[PDB]
């Protein structure tokens, strides 16, 4: 070669590739999570707005991943999207504790790819997971966390109170 | 079973979840192209903004679909996310080419879903796939058959001139 | 030196020296306080914000006694301000009932200095004391007790739900 | 272990906690020189809200680090507050050298906090440091090399018309 | 030596001085381009336009590093400003092809100097380098990239219709 | 070659050439002499914006003689611009008086370039430097004489007091 290349190495060309890839599974869960609390049976309406605009976030990251690998001159190439492997999560504990999971995943993803671009002393890449990706996951993971708290010290999951109780005033 | 279900047949519901599958996969089409476009070497940037915007409306339709599933009572099943068939897109008036072909594959599955719905005397389905799905893609089989049109009577693919100005007057 | 010096024994200014530290002590209590309930596996908002509040009063206290120093022709000195008893304050009633037991102490302070001034013969820093400092110590006495009393009759605190409701309503 | 912490060293637990007191400590210093420049045989008022200024911003550094351990895991622990060494400051050009002496301290300990979290391979610590630390320190460093330099030029400590006249027209 | 200097080594002072030069030749070689396109036998105003904008932006890239050089205690050294290479440009797609070419040489030497203050061990001055000048010269290659493909396509040099067309509709 | 040249004459296509230059290098100079009252040791404010603003100008200057070089249908030869003839300036009336010597040299080899257009018969030059240069330079010239008499007036430069008030309330 591109007329635009200059200090990018193929390893790091891949591990983006592979990222990519991550965040758009995540939308793909937070999607699944949305539509189970807006059944007849269970019936939580926020929290199916809140993971409504989680799953729209996601492809947020993905996309601007995207733009990163045509900005320095590399080449895009996709793979299958697998499903969830849940269909069915529960209770709102158990869908908080399992997106607390995945956040994790995610973190120690962007860790080991910010390791590698020191490896091949590239800095404009250092830089840009930091800036955009590195401090929102921990915020992330800190407000999961109080959510977790929360839920567990008001009685759930053998009390329905709690859950219509915790829906409307904080969610 | 649901306590809500009243003449809901079985062969509906899995057809509908065939439905949402087949929406998911069109907007990854469209996100593929989108960012084909806007390579350094392609750099064509009404392409791109136009692919986009039909990518973001295809996950409008599926989630739509969801909802219905659930107000009639009705399960929700997801499968694996299969990857678009190219890489690279070699033109402008390629792209526009399979994009047309996309669509009437997709119109093609949506007169079938009626036609099953009719032979099982549902008539609140009818009226849903009549009222929200059927108008908008014979409105956008006719826009895509004027675009190749102008696109092959300017001269294209075989002069560059060309797709740069249909790039700045039309889109 | 002092050329403004007129009627101010030296008791009385080493008594206020005594007052500022102890107003800066209560200070540094408060501050560990708001940042207890901060912590993930507690997590109440609300009352980290009162105690924020609390904690940038007493600092203003503090200030305007310096002032007073300076413009009656005293000296000012200062010594260490000691770290609180607790590290870990345990609850959320727990943590009221310490406050309360605080603010009688500071207030059995101001009372001996006050009689201190008045056996001097010194009517200006009688009215000081009375003007500035006398009635909100009482005010704060009362509205802690109304928030324990409540606390209590809520069914805390081997009741996770009541500490959750009396955060969201009152606070 | 806590359910948040991850890549989170003890050590570096263990330096965030000096660095809290550290700041505490600078607020107090300030303090001290803003009251002593509104004694009645000093009698300068823009000098005193100058160091009042700056003794409010040594608390919002400290609270920040107190959250920013929060939000990764840690617990902290408070110690004692000492108290500064000069009771009185002599002069405005002594106050000014003895704070640029200070401010030189700080960013010392600053540097190695920084040398440590890069030997245990974090990097959101780093970023944090470099964020919202290090170029305010730099910046405070040369704002009071020019207040220094301007006080020896025009004449003091030898001359009481040249402080008058750096606190009117400068602070 | 300076009353202000900490951690500031030798040979970062040296490297500095030689960037303040390189970035007043970038402005000088900007400015002779500008005033080609200007000529009564080329006439094309808006390429004129777009080369005045570089030159004035390569003078405040200049005076940024010389405030950064003055703010850490070092002393600024010029010398003198070479000519640019060309006297006549001949046509539009070569004088986009020369700054290009020009802009990968300055993104190389930044490159070089971040990876000299990484050996010295000094942060504040990578971060400098990385917040303010490595992700302009990633969109200012990425754009010329861009501009070269299309006027290629359209046609030029062979061609003046196209470079009229161009100079109307994009710049 | 010109289609557009008109009585313009070989030996004024050279004498502008050389004005070009000698303005270009006046700017250089005032440059460097706004970022020497910048340093901490110096740290005098208003002469650095004073001499910012000057450097502004000359470039301007320097611009429009080229359009005018271009309107004519002439040609322009760009040469090196030399550095200026010291690094450090040493005082404010030293630099007060180094800037009303070199407007008198500009002055002077504009009387030069007047008189040469008269000798050729050329009307339209010798309006265009009475019209835009030649007032501009007496107004200048006057501006510096004030200043430098005021400054030697107030004790200057054996007085530090002295410039500190120049600079407050004249700049
Ligand atoms: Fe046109
Ligand atoms: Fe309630
Ligand atoms: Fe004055």
């Amino acid at each position: 070669t591109s007329q635009v290349r200059q200090n990018y190495h193929q390893d790091s060309e891949a591990a983006i590739n592979r990222q990519i890839n991550l965040e758009l599974y995540a939308s793909y869960v937070y999607l699944s999570m949305s539509y189970y609390f807006d059944r007849d049976d269970v019936a939580l309406k926020n929290f199916a707005k809140y993971f409504l605009h989680q799953s729209h976030e996601e492809r947020e990251h993905a996309e601007k991943l995207m733009k990163l690998q045509n900005q320095r001159g590399g080449r895009i190439f996709l793979q299958d999207i697998k499903k969830p492997d849940c269909d069915d999560w529960e209770s709102g504990l158990n869908a908080m504790e399992c997106a607390l999971h995945l956040e994790k995943n995610v973190n120690q993803s962007l860790l080991e790819l910010h390791k590698l671009a020191t490896d091949k002393n590239d800095p404009h890449l250092c830089d840009f997971i930091e800036t955009h990706y590195l401090n929102e996951q921990v915020k992330a993971i800190k407000e999961l966390g109080d959510h977790v708290t929360n839920l567990r010290k008001m009685g759930a999951p053998e009390s329905g109170l709690a859950e219509y109780l915790f829906d409307k005033h904080t969610l």
